[PDB]
Formats: C-alpha cells, sequence, structure tokens
C-alpha cells in the first residue's frame, strides 16, 4: 500500500494557484496602475503650473 | 522638480518694462524740450530788448 502518498500528490495536484496570484495581477496591476501614476507624475507639476501661473 | 525655477525666470522675462522709460521718454522729451527751451532763453533777453527799448 501506497495509495495515500498519490492521494496526498493529487490533493497537491489540486493547487490553490493562490490569491497572491490575482491579488497581485491586482498589484501587478498596482504596477502598471503605477506605470499610469508614473504618467500623472509628470503632469503634476505641469499642471500645477498653469494653476499657479 | 525645478520648473518653479523655470517660472520665475519667464515671470521675469515678462519685464515689466518701467513706466520709467516713458515717463522718461517723458522726461528725456523735458531734455530736448529743455532744448527747445535753451533756444527760448536766447530770445527771452531778445524778445526783452525789443520790449524794453
Amino acid at each position: 500500500f501506497t495509495l495515500i502518498e498519490l492521494m496526498i500528490v493529487i490533493a497537491i495536484v489540486g493547487i490553490l494557484a493562490a490569491v497572491a496570484l490575482p491579488a497581485y495581477q491586482d498589484y501587478t496591476a498596482r504596477a502598471q496602475v503605477s506605470e499610469a501614476i508614473l504618467l500623472a507624475e509628470g503632469q503634476k507639476s505641469a499642471v500645477t503650473e498653469y494653476y499657479l501661473n
């Protein structure tokens, strides 16, 4: 008898595929969301520039 | 960030061009207006000369 050793595999086979993937496509999103933010960084002072002058 | 240093330039670039230029073309005028007056200075006594004699 070994099957419970196979059972535990197929328990490992059914993986979670952690929410630490989709919370980190949401924070990979935070990466390229930031890529949008880093654009905004340029306009921060330029928009400001119009706003002040 | 430095742009406000550029802003302040373009605030210096837009200069007043002081009214102390056109009030002093008006007083540069007072210079050559005086140049007309200094002519008149000669006639002061000569006109007077006719007026008295």
